[PDB]
DNA sequence: TTTTTTTTTTTTTT
């Protein structure tokens, strides 16, 4: 919506890679508008330049959703 | 965008649960259109009247994603 | 080769 949305990276979860449009795929924890810390994975420009959008995980979902995919993988 | 946009569910993976507006947040891989199978992230309404937008997330992406944040929680 | 949102969306053949 906004040109330059406010944020700030609290803390870096995973790290994927980039995709051929150079989409680099992340899951970081940042506070909307420098207010509210959660967890968003998104996917950004190669040059970082500009940001996308994809989709906010609560900590009631993280914490199921990491449960039971760590116990997939068991 | 459509009415109703065709697909189909392959395989549940994860289902977290509603929220304040009936969000049915859940994880399962289904077919986009009904073609390519596939793992999406979304949230549907309380009644699973209608569903919403989410992020698809490819095998590339669950690989290290799930490699990773399985790890995290050792 | 989307141009990110201070918690009652109406889903898209990578």
């Amino acid at each position: 919506m906004a040109d330059k949305l406010k944020f700030e990276i609290i803390e870096e979860l995973i790290v994927l890679s980039e995709n051929a449009k150079g989409w680099r795929k992340e899951l970081n924890r940042v506070s909307w508008n420098d207010a509210e810390p959660k967890y968003d994975i998104r996917t950004w420009s190669p040059d970082h330049e500009k940001m996308g959008k994809g989709i906010t995980l609560s900590e009631e979902e993280f914490g199921v959703l990491l449960k039971e995919l760590g116990n997939k993988l068991e």
